[PDB]
C-alpha cells in the first residue's frame, strides 16, 4: 500500500539512474562519461522521472562535488529546481547538500544565486510519525537542525530569514526544540537568537507563536524538553540578594501561570499525550508555584468539596436505605419464588410526615444531580463516573414519576458509583493519592489483558463440569443448574471465594473428581497466583514513582478548580508588579541555600 | 500570612532602594552617584525604612567594598548600627560582611572600631525550622560556621569572646555541631579550642553547658552527629597495652553512663525525635556498654519480669475462665433470644470452698493492677496497653462490687490487652525482638493509610448489596439483614474469610450475581492483594535493619530497668577509679585486634 509504494519509488529511482548514463555518472563521478554526453547532442538536459529529480539533484544526493560543478557550466539555468512530485515537492538540491553538510557544494550554489527561501512542502518533510526526520521546510531550518554552524552563518549572509515560518507556523526556534539531541540543540539555539540583534519590534523571535499559539518557552514544556526548558528559565529570572549561602530570586510567571483566557503552561502539561512533559512539573519555579496554589487555596477548597460531597452521598444513601417496600400482593408462583415483599406506589408512598422528611433528602439528591450535569456536560475517569452517577439519579427519577418496575438496579449502580467517587478525593493527601493509580493500572493493565485467558479456562471447564451434573439431582452439589450458573460457579472456584465443591454423602459422579483436580491445579494455584504475581509487579511499579504521580494529580486538580471557581475567590498567585517597579508582570519569590 | 509578609518585606526593601538614589548606588557601586549626593545637602544620613536598614548595610549585603569605604569617611559615626525591626533586630553590617566572607571590608570595620559583641537576637536568627540557617548570634559564631579561618583568627584579636553564649546558652562549640557539613565543622572546632589555651578554670570551654545542660560531647550524640562524636571520644580514651595485634583501651564513661540524677547520653538518644541519633548507638564504647549491661544485669531481670508477668496473666486468665454463670431466670423473648445462661450474683458467688480458692487468684489479680498504676501513672505503646490493662481490672472490680451487667466486655478487652503484652517481652531475644516493630509499621503505616479506601469500597458495595436482599426471605443468604450486618458481611467477603455467598436453591435475585462479580474482582483480588503487596514491603524494610532496631529496644529497656530498680541491685558498670590511680571516674576496658 503506502510504504510498499515508497520503497518502489526508491528502486524506480534506482532504475532511471541506470537507464540514462548522464543520471548514472551523476552517482559515481565519471567525468569522462559526463563530458562525452555534454559535447554530444542536447540529450534531455532537464528530463524528469517519477519524482521530478534532475542530474544535479542526484550528484548532490550522492555527494559529488566535481560532477555537479562540471554540470554547472554545462547548464547554469538549472539550479532553481523545484523537485516536485507530491512527496518531494518544493525540495531543492540546495536543500540536499546542506543536509549532507557539503559546504563546498553550497558555496558553488550560492555562487550561482541559490534560493534560500524554498519551502519543501512535500509530504516527506511534514511533521508526521511516518517521517522520522522533521528539520523544517527551509534551508536555514535544515542547517540548524543538523548542527551545521558554518553553513548557518553562510546562509543568513545570503539572505536566509531567521523569522520565516513553515506550514505549521513553527519558526526555527520551534524546530530546534523538536530535535532528539537536546544538548546540541541548545548551542545552535543561541546562535540564531544572537543574530536577532536587529528587529526587536513585534516579538523579537523568542516570543513569536506558531499557529497553535505556542512560544519556544511553552513548546519546550509541552514536548518535555527539560534541557531547553531550564535554559530559557535563565532569561526569566532575577537575582535579588545573596546574604551568605542564602539567595533570593524572582521568577517571571507570565507564561507559566494563567495570564488570562490563554492556555497556561500548567494546562498544556496536563492536557498532552507525551509522557516526558510531566518532568517539567518539578523544576524550580513550577514546583514552588504548585505548592503555593495547593497549600494556600487548593487544598482548603478541595477538602470542603470533599466534605460536601461526603454528606450528599450519605443524603443519597439514607434515602435509598428507606425505599418504599411493602408486603406483596400475589403469592408464590413457585417454591423458588422467594420474595416476601414488593415495591410500593407513589400514591401510597408519602402518607406519613415521616416520609415528608424523607423526600427532602431526595430533593437534595435530585437537585445535586442537575448541578453536576450543568457543571460538567457543557465541557479523566472520575469525570465519567460522576456523569454516570448523575445519570442514575435521573433514571430513577423518571422511573418513579411513572411508577414502574426495577428501581433497585439503577440504584445498585448508583451507590458504588457514588461512594467510590470519595476515592477521587484521596488525591488531596500525599499518602493516599497514588493508591487510585494502582487500582487503575491493575484493572486496565493486568486484568484486561489476562481476563481473556481466565474466561477461556472458565468456558472450557464450566462446560466440562455442566455435563457431569446435568443428569443428576439438582440439590446435591447443585452448583451447576445452568450454563449461566456454571459460569457463576467456575468464576467462584477459580477465585476460591466459595467452597470447592463436595457433597461426600451420595455415590458421587465419577469424572467430576478427576476433572475438578485438573481444574484446581490450573485455576486456583497456577492461574490465580499468576495474576497475584502480576499485580504485585504493578504495585511495585506505581509505589516506586509515587511522589511524581501524586504531584501530577495536584496540578490536574488545581487547574480544574481555578478555571471553574470565580476569580474573586482564587487570587492570582505571587507578588504583583507596578508598585515595586518591575513592570506589570506578576512575579514569585524563591529563597534557597547552596 | 507569615511567609507572604516576609516576601513583601524583601521587595519593599527592593522598593526603598529604588526610591533613594543613595540607597540605590549602595547596591551597584556608582561612586559618581555617591559623591554627588554627599557633597550636596545633608539628605537623611541615617534614614531608616521598614526593617531599619542603612546605606552601609546595603553596600555590605550586596558586596560593595568601595561604596562602603567612601561612605566611611562621609559618615564614620554609623558603623555601630543595630538594624532593628523585630526580625533583623541586633544585626550589624559587621555581621553581614563576615557571612559574605568579605575580609577586606571587615578590616575597614575593625579599623573603625567595630563591635564583635553584637547579639543578633532578631527572629531570622533564632534556631527555628522556618529559618534554614542557624549560625549563632555573634560575629565569631558567624565566622566559625561559614568556615572562615582567616576572619576567625582576626576577630578574636579584636576581642571576640569564644565563651559567649547566645539566647539558648549555646556556645560556638554547640553551634558547630549543628552545621550540615560535618567534616568542615571538625576543623574549625579545634581552632577554637586551641585558642582556649588560657582559662582552664571553670569548665575550659568543652565542658560548658547550654541552658538545656548539654555539653558538646552530649549534644553530638543527641543531634546524631557521629563524625563529631567519634572525634570527641579520642579525648576520653586511654591506650593501656599493645601486645602484638592486641590492644587494651579504657573509655571514660562519665557523660556516657548514668552519673547521677542527670540525664545520661543513653537516656537522651532514646528520648529524642531525631532519627540519626540512633547511629551513635553502635560506636566503640557505647555498644560494649549496652552489651555489658544487658548480658550481666538486664537480661536476667527482664526474663524474671517476663516470667512473673506470664504467671500473673494465667492467674488472670483462669479466674475469668471460671466466671460466675448460672442458668437464666426468665425465658426466651424471641426464638432469636438464644442465651441459655446468665450472670450470677456476688451474694451467691462465693458459697463453696472451691470459690474461696478462686477469689485468691482475683485478689492476686487486683493487687497486681494497683501495683502497675502506682509504678506507671506517677511518670511507648506498651506503656499504653499496660495502663489500659490495669484500668480494665479496676473497671470490672467496680462492676462486681455493685453487681451489674456486662462483666464480659471489660474482660473481653482485658485478655487481648493482657496476653499481647507478652509480645513486649519478645525484645529480650535477638530473633524475636523486631517482629513487634513489623506489627506496628503495618498497622500505623500500611493499614491506617489504605483502610479509608477499603471502607469506601465497603459502604459502596454493602449499600449496593443490601437493597438486593431487603425484599427477600431473610434466612436464605441472609448475609444482609441490616446495614450493620451488611458492613459485617462485606468486611468478611473483602477478606474472603467467610464463604462467598450463594444459596443455589431458589430462583436467585438477579442483580446480585452481576454485582458480586463486580465486587469479587475488585475486593478479593485487586484490593486485598494490594495490601498484601504493601505489607510485604514493610516486612522487607524492617527485616533489613533488624539488628539496629533490636539494639534500640535493648537500650530503651535497660535505661527503663535501671531507673526504677534500686541502686543496690544494679551495680554501676565498669571498673571504678581511686584504687588503680586514674581519678574518681568509672572506666570501661575494651580489648580488640587489628
Ligand atoms: C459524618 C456524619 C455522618 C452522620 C450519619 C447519621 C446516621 C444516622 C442518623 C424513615 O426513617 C426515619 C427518617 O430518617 C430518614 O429517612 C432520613 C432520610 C435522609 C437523611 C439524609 C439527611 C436529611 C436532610 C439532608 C440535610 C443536608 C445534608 C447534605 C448537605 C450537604
Ligand atoms: C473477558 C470477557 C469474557 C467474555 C465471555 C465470558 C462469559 C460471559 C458471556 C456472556 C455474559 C452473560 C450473557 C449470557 C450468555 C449465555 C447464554 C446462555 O447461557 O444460554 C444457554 C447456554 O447457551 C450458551 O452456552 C451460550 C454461550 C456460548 C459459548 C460461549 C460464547 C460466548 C463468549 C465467548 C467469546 C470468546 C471470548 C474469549 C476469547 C476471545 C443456557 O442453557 P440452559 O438454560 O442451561 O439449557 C438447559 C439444557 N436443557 C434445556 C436441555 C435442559
Ligand atoms: C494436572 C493433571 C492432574 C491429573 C488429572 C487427570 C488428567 C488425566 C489422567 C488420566 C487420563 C485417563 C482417564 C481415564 C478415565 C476413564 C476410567 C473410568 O471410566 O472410570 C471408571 C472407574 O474405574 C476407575 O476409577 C479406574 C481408574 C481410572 C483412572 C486411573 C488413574 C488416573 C490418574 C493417574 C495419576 C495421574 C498422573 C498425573 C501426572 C503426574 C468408571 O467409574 P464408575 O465409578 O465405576 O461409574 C461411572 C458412572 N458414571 C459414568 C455415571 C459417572
Ligand atoms: C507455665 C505454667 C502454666 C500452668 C497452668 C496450670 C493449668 C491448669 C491447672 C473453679 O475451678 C477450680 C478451682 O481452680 C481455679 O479456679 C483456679 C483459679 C485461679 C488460678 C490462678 C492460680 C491460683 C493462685 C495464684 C498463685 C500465684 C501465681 C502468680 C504469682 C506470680
Ligand atoms: C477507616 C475508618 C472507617 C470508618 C467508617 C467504617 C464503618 C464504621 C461506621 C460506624 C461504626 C459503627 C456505628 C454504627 C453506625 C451506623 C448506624 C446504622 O447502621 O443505622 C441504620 C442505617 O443508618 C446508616 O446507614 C448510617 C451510616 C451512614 C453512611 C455511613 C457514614 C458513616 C461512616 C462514613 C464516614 C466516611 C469516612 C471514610 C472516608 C473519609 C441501620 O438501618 P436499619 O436498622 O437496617 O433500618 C432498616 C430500614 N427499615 C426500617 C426500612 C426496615
Ligand atoms: C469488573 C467488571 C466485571 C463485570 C461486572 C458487571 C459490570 C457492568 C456490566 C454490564 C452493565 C449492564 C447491566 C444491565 C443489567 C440490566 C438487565 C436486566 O434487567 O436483567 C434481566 C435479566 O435478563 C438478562 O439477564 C439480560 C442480560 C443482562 C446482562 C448482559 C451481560 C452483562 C455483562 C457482559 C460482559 C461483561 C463485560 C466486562 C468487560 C470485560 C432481569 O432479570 P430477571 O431474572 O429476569 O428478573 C429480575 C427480578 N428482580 C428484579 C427481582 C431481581
Ligand atoms: C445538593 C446540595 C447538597 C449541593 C452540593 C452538591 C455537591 C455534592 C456537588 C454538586 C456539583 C459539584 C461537583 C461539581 C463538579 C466537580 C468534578 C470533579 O470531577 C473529577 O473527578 C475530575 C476527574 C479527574 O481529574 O480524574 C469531581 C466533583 C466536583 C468538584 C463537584 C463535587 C461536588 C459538588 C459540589
Ligand atoms: C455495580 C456493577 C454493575 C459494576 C460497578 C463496578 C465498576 C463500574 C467501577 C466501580 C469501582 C471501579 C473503579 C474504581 C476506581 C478505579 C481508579 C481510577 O482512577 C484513576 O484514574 C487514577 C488516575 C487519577 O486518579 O488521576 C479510575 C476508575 C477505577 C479503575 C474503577 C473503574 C471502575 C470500577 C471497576
Ligand atoms: C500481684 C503479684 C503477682 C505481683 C507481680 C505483678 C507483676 C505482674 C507486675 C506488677 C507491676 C510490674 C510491672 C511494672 C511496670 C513494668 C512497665 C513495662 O512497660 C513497657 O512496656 C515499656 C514500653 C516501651 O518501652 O515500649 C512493662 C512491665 C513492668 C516491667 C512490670 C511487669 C510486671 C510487674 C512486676
Ligand atoms: C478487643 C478489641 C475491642 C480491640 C483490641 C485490639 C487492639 C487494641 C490492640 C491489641 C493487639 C495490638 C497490638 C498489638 C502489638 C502491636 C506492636 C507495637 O509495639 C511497638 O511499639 C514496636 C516498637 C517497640 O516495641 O519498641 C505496639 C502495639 C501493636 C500495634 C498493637 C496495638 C493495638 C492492637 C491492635
Ligand atoms: C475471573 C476474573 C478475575 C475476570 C476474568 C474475565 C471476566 C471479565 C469475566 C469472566 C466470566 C464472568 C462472567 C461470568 C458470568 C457472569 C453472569 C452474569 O449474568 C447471569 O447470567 C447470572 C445472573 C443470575 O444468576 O441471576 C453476567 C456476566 C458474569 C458476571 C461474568 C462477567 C465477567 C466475568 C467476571
Ligand atoms: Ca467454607
Ligand atoms: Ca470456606
Amino acid at each position: 500500500s503506502w510504504a510498499q509504494s515508497r520503497d518502489e519509488q526508491n528502486l524506480l529511482q534506482q532504475k532511471r539512474i541506470w537507464e540514462s548514463p548522464l543520471l548514472l555518472a551523476a552517482k559515481d563521478n565519471d567525468v569522462q562519461a559526463l563530458n562525452k554526453l555534454l559535447k554530444y547532442e542536447d540529450c534531455k538536459v532537464h528530463q524528469r522521472g517519477a519524482m521530478g529529480e534532475t542530474a544535479l539533484h542526484i550528484a548532490a544526493l550522492y555527494d559529488n562535488l566535481e560532477a555537479a560543478m562540471v554540470l554547472m557550466e554545462a547548464a547554469p539555468e538549472l539550479v532553481f529546481e523545484p523537485m516536485t512530485s507530491e512527496l518531494y515537492e518544493g525540495q531543492t538540491a540546495l536543500h540536499i547538500a546542506v543536509v549532507n553538510q557539503n559546504m563546498n557544494l553550497v558555496r558553488a550554489l550560492l555562487a550561482r544565486r541559490a534560493s534560500v527561501s524554498a519551502r519543501a512542502t512535500g509530504t516527506a518533510f511534514r511533521r508526521s510519525p511516518c517521517n522520522l526526520i522533521y528539520f523544517g521546510e527551509h534551508p536555514l531550518s535544515f542547517a540548524a537542525c543538523v548542527n551545521s554552524e558554518e553553513i548557518v552563518r553562510l546562509l543568513i549572509e545570503h539572505g536566509a530569514d531567521i523569522r520565516a515560518q513553515d506550514s505549521l507556523g513553527n519558526t526555527v526556534l520551534h524546530i530546534l526544540i523538536l530535535q532528539p539531541n537536546k544538548t546540541f540543540a541548545c548551542q545552535m539555539y543561541n546562535l540564531l537568537l544572537s543574530y536577532d540583534r536587529h528587529g526587536d519590534h513585534l516579538q523579537p523571535l523568542d516570543l513569536v507563536p506558531n499557529h497553535q499559539g505556542l512560544t519556544p518557552f511553552k513548546l519546550a514544556g509541552v514536548e518535555g524538553n527539560t534541557v531547553m526548558f531550564q535554559h530559557l528559565m535563565q532569561k526569566r529570572k532575577h537575582t535579588q540578594w545573596t546574604y551568605g549561602p542564602l539567595t533570593s530570586t524572582l521568577y517571571d510567571l507570565t507564561e507559566i501561570d494563567s495570564s488570562g483566557d490563554e492556555q497556561s503552561l500548567l494546562e498544556l502539561i496536563i492536557t498532552t499525550k507525551k509522557r516526558e512533559a510531566r518532568q517539567i512539573l518539578d523544576q524550580t519555579p513550577v514546583k514552588e508555584l504548585v505548592s503555593l496554589k495547593w497549600k494556600r487555596y487548593g487544598r482548603p477548597y478541595f477538602c470542603m468539596l470533599g466534605a460536601i460531597y461526603l454528606l450528599y452521598i450519605i443524603c443519597f444513601t439514607m434515602c435509598c436505605i428507606y425505599r418504599p417496600l411493602k408486603p406483596r400482593t400475589n403469592n408464590r408462583t413457585s417454591p423458588r419464588d422467594n420474595t416476601l415483599l414488593q415495591q410500593k406506589l407513589l400514591q401510597e408512598a408519602y402518607m406519613t410526615p415521616k416520609d415528608d422528611i424523607r423526600l427532602v433528602g431526595e430533593l437534595v439528591t435530585v437537585i445535586g444531580a442537575i448541578i453536576i450535569l450543568l457543571v460538567e456536560v457543557p465541557d479523566g475517569p472520575f469525570h465519567v463516573l460522576i456523569i454516570t452517577y448523575a445519570f442514575m439519579v435521573l433514571v430513577t427519577m423518571v422511573m418513579r414519576l411513572i411508577s414502574a418496575s426495577g428501581e433497585v438496579v439503577p440504584m445498585s449502580f448508583a451507590l458504588v458509583l457514588g461512594w467510590c467517587n470519595v476515592m477521587y478525593f484521596a488525591r488531596g493527601f500525599q499518602m493516599l493519592g497514588p493508591f487510585t493509580i494502582m487500582i487503575q493500572k491493575m484493572i486496565f493493565g493486568d486484568l484486561m489483558r489476562f481476563c481473556w485467558l481466565m474466561a477461556v479456562v472458565i468456558l472450557g471447564f464450566a462446560s466440562a463440569f455442566y455435563i457431569i451434573f446435568q443428569t443428576e439431582d439438582p440439590e446435591e452439589l447443585g452448583h451447576f443448574y445452568d450454563y449461566p450458573m456454571a459460569l457463576f460457579s467456575t468464576f467462584e472456584l477459580f477465585l476460591t471465594i466459595i467452597d470447592g465443591p463436595a457433597n461426600y454423602n451420595v455415590d458421587l459422579p465419577f469424572m467430576y473428581s478427576i476433572t475438578y483436580a485438573a481444574f484446581a491445579i490450573i485455576a486456583t494455584l497456577l492461574m490465580l497466583n499468576l495474576l497475584i504475581a502480576m499485580m504485585g509487579d504493578t504495585h511495585w511499579r506505581v509505589a516506586h514513582e509515587r511522589d511524581e504521580l501524586w504531584r501530577a494529580q495536584i496540578v490536574a486538580t488545581t487547574v480544574m478548580l481555578e478555571r471553574k471557581l470565580p476569580r474573586c475567590l482564587w487570587p492570582r498567585s505571587g507578588i504583583c508588579g507596578r508598585e515595586y517597579g518591575l513592570g506589570d508582570r506578576w512575579f514569585l519569590r524563591v529563597e534557597d541555600r547552596q
